[PDB]
């Protein structure tokens, strides 16, 4: 299986100066849930902005994508190309913008939760991706997070 | 990834005189969605419920569990335990009340579908498994059928 989970606000903005403006503790966990123990793959661009205590992330094979022949991850793999990284039955792209619409094709979940703050697309910001109508997906209902914005989840899933 | 997928009334109830004590459409493409392509392992007796022509289930591996060696499951595979019959990426354990017993200590993911009728348990009847305390799960919305019924979705994950 491949499976894409992100986080978006409603404009559909995942990140902006290589990096997120929201950390709600309920979003932490509920990616920790899915993602544990299965392989997880990200851009170069999101390995970077993890702090090297945090990293690679704990009971997880780490897989960081780069063009980068020589690209560094103490604890990941660096791999060139998607298709390297599909070895286990279950394997997560948890970001960002380029790697998710890459990965889009592989794909047959994706984990949303949506996050209720009004976040207009400006920058150079990173983007959630385009699900279609082949994504038939289960809406939730807006839970309050601790930090004070409401969230709720997301799944897609096509066969 | 093992996953048991289940439709169940509020009670636990899944079956009764070997037949499903409601018609709900939503379920059947939620059914299909989650388990088209991959492997799906059943019950002799759920297989026995099954008219000829909708058994098999398009697009699926077939399974079918009996103690009986001999067994004709016309287009599906007849094996002698569990593990016998858990080969694929994705293995969708699809009933009935026996084989997902069977089945939980292998699971990773329930997917269940809770259906709002008033069915008190019954001597007798095909039970939904109890899970609610090593597996967290996300529920969603209280869906409207076209049927009339009203249903939720529940997706599991063991932490
Ligand atoms: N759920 C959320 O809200 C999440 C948000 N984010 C945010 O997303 C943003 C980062 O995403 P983004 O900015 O799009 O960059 P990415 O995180 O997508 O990483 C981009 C890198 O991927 C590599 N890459 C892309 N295509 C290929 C390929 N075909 N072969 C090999 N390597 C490839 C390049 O690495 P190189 O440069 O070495 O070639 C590129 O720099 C950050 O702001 C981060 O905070 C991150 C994760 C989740
Ligand atoms: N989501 C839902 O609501 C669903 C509901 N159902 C309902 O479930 C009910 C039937 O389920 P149930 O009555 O529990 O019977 P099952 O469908 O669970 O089939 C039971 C059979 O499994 C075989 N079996 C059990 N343990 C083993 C083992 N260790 N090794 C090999 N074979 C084994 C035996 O086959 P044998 O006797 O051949 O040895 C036994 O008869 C029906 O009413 C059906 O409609 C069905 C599917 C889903
Ligand atoms: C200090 S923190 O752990 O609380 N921040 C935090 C928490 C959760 C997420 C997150 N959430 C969803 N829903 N999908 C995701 N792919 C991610 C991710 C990621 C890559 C590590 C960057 C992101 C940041
Ligand atoms: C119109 S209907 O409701 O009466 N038909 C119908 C009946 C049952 C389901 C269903 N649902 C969930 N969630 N899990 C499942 N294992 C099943 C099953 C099964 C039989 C083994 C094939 C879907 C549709
Ligand atoms: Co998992
Ligand atoms: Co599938």
């Amino acid at each position: 299986m491949v499976g894409l989970i992100w986080a978006q606000a409603t404009s559909g903005v995942i990140g902006r100066g290589g990096d997120i403006p929201w950390r709600l503790p309920e979003d932490q966990a509920h990616f920790r849930e899915i993602t544990m123990g299965h392989t997880i793959v990200m851009g170069r661009r999101t390995w970077d902005s993890l702090p090297a205590k945090v990293r690679p992330l704990p009971g997880r094979r780490n897989v960081v994508l780069s063009r980068q022949a020589d690209f560094m991850a103490s604890g990941a793999e660096v791999v060139g190309s998607l298709e390297e990284a599909l070895t286990s039955p279950e394997t997560w792209v948890i970001g960002g913008g380029q790697v998710y619409a890459l990965a889009l094709p592989y794909a047959t979940r994706c984990e949303v939760t949506e996050v209720d703050i009004g976040l207009p697309r400006e920058a150079g910001d990173a983007l959630a991706p385009v699900l279609d109508e082949t994504w038939r997906g289960e809406t939730g209902e807006w839970r309050f997070s601790r930090s004070g914005l409401r969230y709720r989840l997301y799944s897609y899933h096509r066969s």
